[PDB]
């Protein structure tokens, strides 16, 4: 029982059972705003209607109708009545906003005869047959799946013949005959059923529609590209009827209380007078500036500019908003934290600080981690932009430069995507169903539709590129081309757009490296000031380690050396190393690397300065270094006066069924001790001397990957350590430098306390981890992942999220116990995890001591990492 | 009376009376640091040294001759004794430091006896011997002025002889073949005159010798470059002296708490065994990192250490030092907060804060305002960078990209500049006579020494990049040309330098615009925070107006007009009106215009959203649009239908003796009152439509130039009204829009209680008001303002730094004049001196409402506006 809630009866605090849009209109209601009455059937009743078989169960029913029943009584009319009709809106909302991907019917409850008694009861007849045939489209889109398009279709044709020129010049004949052309559609595609001519029937076909819309592909998709869990469901609201489109003084609107794209104070957005909601997304009337409506109806608009304002400072947060004047009175129809990109959520939160409405804490706790990967961006280089060919301009939607192919649908776009080319999506306007493949290209360029449209929100979103509304393109869907400007683009053709001025380019315009915004710099310093993780880097060379502690990198958590093995003037020493016979041999052709690597590790140190940094020694099978190619492998040959088969026997010896879990790592050390010998040499001969030449101390960190023994590790502990030591008198050195290991092989967590007795210092590998907690590839995974994704069965990227349910076990244990036998070890991580947030909050929650990203990555730890002190 | 201080009687407060250097010895002295004793002959005594005919009154002397006794008896040493001497250094420093250009003698007493018990006292002749031809060098160089050049050239003969790599490798029978050497340069340069074998005659020849070149050429230039006043003097500072030459348990170093090019926390700095501060500054001997001296003497490193950081939090800011380890003890020298450039002061003033050092208060007020030009200098170009032809590698002294043509002498450099050349100084090493050229050039590139070279320090202050101790470089001087990796340089060839990397670059490097320091973005927050000034923007276009604003610029202070006029477009519309005999036909001519203007002001209040915006009515005489070529004269008469003769009669007619005092600015519209109307019209045709478009308020500021009489600007300011509210009947508008005027004849400030009757706000164009308050043009004013500057006769330039006494007196007075007939009267400030410091701190104290600049220069306003206030 208790599966509806009035909007009175609930608050902004039982979001998780009303929803975003539920509990808001709610918490707006206790504030005693101009909100239209009405009620909100709980996510509960979502999963109740997923228990019982994807059905209504006969309670929740009894209560939709009960609900419905204080409505009518509040209004004084029969909700559907055919002589003075109550009408309400349907709205889904979930725990998490979905800009974009959510429900709305407006009108529900109009049919044949109540159609009449709302023309007669508003002496509108226009006005009533608009609404009705809103309400037959939407309902056939949301409920069926028939396409906007079939109706634009028929509402295209009547226009142009009854020579008009817009949706306003339209007869109540005209809109009596439009709604029977409507009707016809949702039968002529629905083996023969009419539309539903019961308000009841209306209502609960809405309200399944949206639960049963909860588990659509679309759905799952965008809930895993937001990490938002399945089972959260969906509730959906009932709201009686306001309309914008009952006339001249009548209009319907979307702002937000600052600007969404850039983060600059003041009201943005659109409206319309005369329209639905529908209408402003759709732009087919270009909408207006949300500011020009003070010149239309200043009174509405004082009004409007209060409650905004009163709306930010109650929820302490920039407001998207939306309202519907009705005969100049104002309501408001809904209030959410609006979503914005990342340069706008710093500027934001660094005003609402200045101001005094929300603390420093509330202003970094409150920014989406995740999106900061915004920040870096390539941007435009001016002078390329500058010669740059624009075409076309149009209203910047979403910031950012992007460049890139285009195509004509979502999935052509996706499918490119995937073949490595950079995307350019262009479309009439966007919807759900375009998701993916918006998820994958560099940038949207729209033909109609303006800063509330579906490309713009969704793309604010993305933090992805978007110029919206340019009207003068023309597409050609068949033939996959449009024209604008200069030229007729064909699919594949480059172009650019700047979503920031909203100006369109021909061809591939070229970009540099993003800068920094002060707010960023400022939400770091007050992230640095309550994180107590630290955050390192996960950097190979001098060039990414600089941009990295240019980012706040502490040091570096991940220096792979599989480089100065492959690269060319490397090469043939692991070569020869690896064709000769002889243990002597394998010595002088390693040996024959120090100079360079000692020179590779010379140039860290110089760079690094004394911050630190975690050296991992040679992590793959000896079979990677030999040459694959016969003729490759001839020349190996003649180098080293060897036969060609002589070769091919080796490359073929070196061979394994499961690379990925074979000779290398510490395996491959322990029987070939040389390599660390060698890499041991030329890190302390660097460290030393780097040392001699600044003064400033090093504690050099070598780290054994592919461990899951203790004694394994020891075995090659000894061996570093005895080169260390050798190396340390031959310089008359006091360097103190650990030896450490790679946590990566789940015996290796199990068994962590016995590890920790050799380790120094744990880093967390956390692809391989998963990869081996699994029991699968990342590689290989792609054939069966996205069934995964698509069936449920996964909700999020293992390779990409911490699985903090299994994989997150073994991390947890192997610091907890590695702790028992040596309490001060210190943990990191640097497989892909580190970066990402909610995988960055873990570890602060078990007890790591630092994480480690890429370099353009550490804004977003750095900002994880805050937030995880302060919401734990 | 008074005009010797020892160290213990004084502290950081005197000052003006002791000089930076003096009182900060005084101060450590305070805090019971390690600093040797001595005394400071003051400021007031240099003054005194200048009223008695540039000679050292009898008292001073005898003040001075008296310290010494003080010092004597501390020490048990008698002043230049032949037995156990007591040697002093004799360093000049002003109230005002000035880094790179003042003076240093040491070893003071030292003569051809006192060297021998000196030998003989310390056991070491190798060492006294090397302190007095040092002696006998540096009093060469400071007293009179042998140029180093003699005396380098002598030590490189006698090092190429005997077979030596350095100047340490010499035997104390070379130092005293060398002495003698030395000493007959000095005699061999000065009429016969021995080196003063006298310590007192050494003494009042070194305190003369400072005075005297408090008046050099070159210490004027700097302090006007500077904005020292002349008047402040110098302070001699005597200090008994300790010997980093001594040996190798000896050394000296420059050090800095804080990097000065970037900010980043930690000591910086240089330093050399067994040497004097010379040899370190000279990079004879490549200088060493600071930091390295903890391998080498970890002791008194650690003393150091601490030492320098008790200077840090004492200060309370970044501390520039000094110290001497003299047979391992340390003694400091100095300490002065440090100079340093613009990302560098905001970064550290930002940490500062941070750790509960400084309040935000503390930080704002001490950052340089002028330095924050550099924030913007454009940056190198990535791509540019990368395909760039590195040649060589050095020592990053001090940032930024500088691409230049080549020259070998200031001089050159400075020409060459003023041909307007980029220019690029290479030389072996920068003195104090370089200062100007190298005030001239993009950026500074030297053949030897580091961190703490004079080229690095100087130029850290100037904002100037500067490569230093490129020693693969060989300078000829004689031809002009040196060789660096790949090729000889001749001069003139271009060359880029990035004072970041230190990277060399042959050619020029491509350059685009700065971006901006977190930090940057936090000290305007403070800034804005405190400052009660608006800054507002000199913008002509939508482009500088963006730029502006997104410096801070919260609107626009001057938009001038005349490019409306001359473009391309434009000038012939403006032609036809001049040539017209008509008031119909100069009407239509003009009205011509008005689609092209009013298209410009839209775009300007496009950009603007709000923002206000100062337009400036047509400022220049007819002279200026008609053609001055009678080839182009030839096509105008051709287009209008005129002879060649005709349009020439009417060029000639406009012809003025003096244009800059003609018939322009108001005057033009009075006598051509349609100028005014039409441009009117532009304006408020374009606010209105851009109002009605977005619905953003527009109130149009309407400024009149030229005016000196009430009742001339209400002749033009009826006008305008008359078409203004004519247009505004024309749209349905409401509008508001005010009238105002400049203040740049002085008859307008003098009388601006009546102007203030019509005008509804005053702009002050200080370029003008300084030329008419002066009596003379800019342009002309090169051919005497130089001589002024030699002569002392100004000590700034007036078109840059407002002249407060004269020029600012009738700024003041028109504010004050003007509020008592408008008490609400806005005033502000466009000419040149807007974006001045000083200038910005006299209108803030005078009551300006706000000052304006152009885009790039915005941020030093909001920071000197902030400053002003917090300092007022
Ligand atoms: O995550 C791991 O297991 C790592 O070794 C880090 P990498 O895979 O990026 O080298
Ligand atoms: O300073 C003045 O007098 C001005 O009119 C501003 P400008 O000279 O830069 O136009
Ligand atoms: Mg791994
Ligand atoms: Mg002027």
């Amino acid at each position: 029982a208790k599966w509806v809630y009035k909007f009175e009866e609930g608050n902004a605090s039982m979001r998780n059972l009303l929803g975003g849009k539920g509990c808001n209109l709610a918490e707006m209601t206790i504030l005693g705003m101009p909100i239209p009455q009405g009620f909100t059937v709980t996510t509960e009743a979502c999963t109740e209607y997923y228990n019982s078989g994807k059905q209504i169960t006969q309670e929740i029913q009894d209560q939709i109708f009960e609900a419905i029943t204080w409505l009518e009584e509040l209004n004084g009319k029969k909700f559907g009545d055919t002589e003075d009709p109550l009408l309400v809106s349907v709205r889904s909302g979930a725990r998490a906003s979905m800009p974009g991907m959510m429900d709305t019917i407006l009108n529900l409850g109009l049919n044949d005869v109540a159609v009449e008694g709302f023309a007669k009861k508003t002496g509108n007849p226009r006005f009533a047959y608009d609404s009705y045939r809103r309400f037959i489209q939407m309902y056939s889109d949301v409920v069926m799946e028939v396409p906007k398009s079939h109706f634009e279709k028929i509402i295209d044709a009547m226009k142009e013949e009854k020579g008009v020129h817009f949706d306003t010049d339209l007869t109540a004949d005209d809109l009596k005959e439009l709604a029977e052309k409507f009707k016809a559609v949702y039968k002529e595609a629905m083996n023969g059923e009419e539309f539903p001519q019961e308000p009841k029937d209306q209502l609960m076909g809405a309200v399944k529609a949206v639960f049963r819309s909860w588990d659509n592909p679309r759905a799952i998709v965008y809930r895993r590209m937001n990490d938002i869990p399945g089972d959260w469901g969906t509730a959906v609201n009932v709201q009686t009827m306001v309309f914008g489109n009952k006339g001249e003084t009548s209009g319907t609107g979307v702002a937000f209380t600052r600007n969404p794209s850039t983060g600059e104070k003041g009201i943005y957005g659109e409206y319309l007078i005369n329209a639905q909601g529908e209408d402003v997304v759709a732009g087919v009337r270009t909408p207006q500036p949300i500011t020009q409506l003070e010149n239309d109806m200043p009174d509405c608009y004082k009004q409007f500019m209060d409650l905004a304002m009163k709306l930010e400072k109650h929820f302490r947060d920039m407001q998207d908003m939306e309202f519907t004047i009705e005969e100049g009175k104002l309501y408001f129809l809904q209030t959410r934290n609006g979503k914005r990109t990342a340069p706008a959520a710093l500027q934001i939160a660094c005003d609402l600080v200045d101001e005094g409405m929300i603390t420093e804490e509330e202003a970094v706790v409150r920014i989406e981690a995740k999106s900061l990967d915004q920040l870096l961006h390539p941007t435009f280089n001016p002078a390329a932009l500058k010669a740059g060919e624009v075409i076309g301009s149009a209203l910047p939607a979403s910031p950012g430069a992007a460049a890139g192919k285009v195509y004509f649908t979502a999935d052509e776009a996706k499918a490119a995507h995937e073949k490595g080319e950079r995307v350019i999506l262009v479309r009439l306007e966007t919807s759900p169903e375009d998701i993916e493949g918006m998820h994958a290209a560099e940038g949207i360029l729209t033909v109609r539709g303006g800063m509330t449209s579906h490309a713009a929100v969704v793309a604010r979103g993305m933090g992805t590129c978007c110029v919206s509304g340019c009207g003068e393109i023309k597409i050609n869907e068949e033939a996959k081309t449009f024209e604008l400007g200069g030229h007729t683009f064909a699919e594949g053709d480059y172009i650019s757009l700047d979503g920031s001025t909203g100006k369109i380019y021909k061809g591939d315009i070229e970009t540099q490296e993003a800068s920094v915004s002060g707010s960023f710099e400022r939400i770091m310093v007050w992230a640095d000031k309550f994180r107590t993780l630290k955050v390192r880097t996960n950097a190979d060379t001098p060039e990414d380690t600089l941009n990295a502690v240019k980012l706040g990198a502490e040091g570096i958590g991940l220096c792979r050396t599989e480089h100065m093995f492959f690269e060319a003037d490397r090469i043939m020493k692991i070569r020869k190393m690896i064709l000769s016979d002889s243990v002597e041999a394998r010595e002088e052709a390693l040996n024959e690397l120090i100079p360079f690597q000692k020179g590779d590790f010379k140039a860290m140190y110089k760079a690094l300065e004394g911050r630190p940094m975690t050296v991992r020694y040679l992590d793959p099978p000896l079979h990677e270094f030999v040459p694959h190619t016969e003729e490759e492998q001839a020349e190996l040959a003649k180098n080293m006066g060897l036969t060609l088969a002589e070769v091919k026997a080796k490359v073929d010896e070196l061979h394994e069924f499961n690379p990925m879990m074979g000779h290398r790592g510490c395996r491959l050390a322990v029987t070939y001790p040389e390599i660390a010998k060698m890499q041991t040499r030329a890190v302390m001969e660097a460290a030393i001397e780097v040392k001699e030449e600044t003064g400033i101390d090093i504690v050099p960190e070598i780290m054994i990957p592919l461990v899951g023994e203790k004694k394994e590790l020891k075995f090659v502990k000894d061996v570093v350590v005895e080169v260390a030591e050798q190396v340390k008198k031959e310089k008359g050195s006091d360097m103190q430098y650990h030896i450490g290991t790679m946590i990566e092989i789940p015996r290796a967590a199990l068994t962590a306390d016995a590890i920790a007795e050799e380790a120094e210092f744990f880093s967390f590998g956390t692809n391989d981890l998963t990869q081996m907690t699994f029991g699968f590839s990342r590689d290989d995974a792609g054939k069966f992942l996205d069934s995964y994704y698509k069936a449920k069965i996964y909700e999020s990227d293992p390779f990409a999220r911490l699985d903090q349910t299994g994989v997150g076990q073994l991390v947890e244990m192997a610091v907890k116990k590695g702790r028992q036998t040596r309490p001060g070890l210190k943990c990191g991580i640097c497989g892909e995890h580190g970066g990402d947030p909610s995988s960055v909050e873990f570890c602060h929650k078990v007890g790591l001591n630092y994480v480690s990203c890429s370099p353009f990555r550490v804004p977003i730890a750095r900002l994880a990492a805050a937030q995880a002190a302060l919401n734990n």
